């Protein structure tokens, strides 16, 4: 499985739902997860990302290891995207700021 990480709260650019050929992208309000079973390993996301917030699940940061349960728990209950929408308002400004999993919004 890919797996979601912190700098994609709070930006949410969803140029990554447009490459996934299996459509496994399920999004929060504020953030998109990778559901694990579905996700067939193509790597094709991980590029489309700006805020580099996708890794393979062995490349998650140290720091960032919760992402790797955290995506499987709430691609359980967001619904899937598909389609690629607007940026969330100030994107820019949240991309690159650390630790913004204070901000996940369920
Ligand atoms: S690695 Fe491939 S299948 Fe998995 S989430 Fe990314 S685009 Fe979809
Ligand atoms: S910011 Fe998030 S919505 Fe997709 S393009 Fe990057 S993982």
């Amino acid at each position: 499985a890919f797996v979601v990480t912190d700098n994609c709260i709070k930006c949410k650019y969803t140029d990554c739902v447009e490459v996934c050929p299996v459509d496994c992208f399920y999004e929060g309000p504020n953030f998109l997860v990778i559901h694990p079973d579905e996700c067939i390993d193509c790597a094709l996301c991980e590029p489309e990302c700006g805020a580099q917030a996708i890794f393979s699940e062995d490349e998650v940061p140290e720091d960032m290891q919760e992402f790797i349960q955290l995506n499987a728990e709430l691609a359980e209950v967001w619904p899937n995207i598909t389609e690629k929408k607007d940026p969330l308002p100030d994107a820019e400004d949240w991309d690159g700021v650390k630790g913004k999993l204070q901000h996940l919004e369920r």
